[PDB]
C-alpha cells in the first residue's frame, strides 16, 4: 500500500519514485 518504490519502504514522498538509498536513505 505504501512506499511507491521496492527498494526502501521509509522513501519520502519527496525521494519517490526515483528510488534511490541515497534521497530515500542518506547521503
Amino acid at each position: 500500500g505504501s512506499s511507491s518504490c521496492p527498494q526502501f519502504p521509509s522513501c519520502s514522498p519527496s525521494c519517490a519514485p526515483q528510488c534511490s538509498q541515497q534521497c530515500c536513505q542518506q547521503p
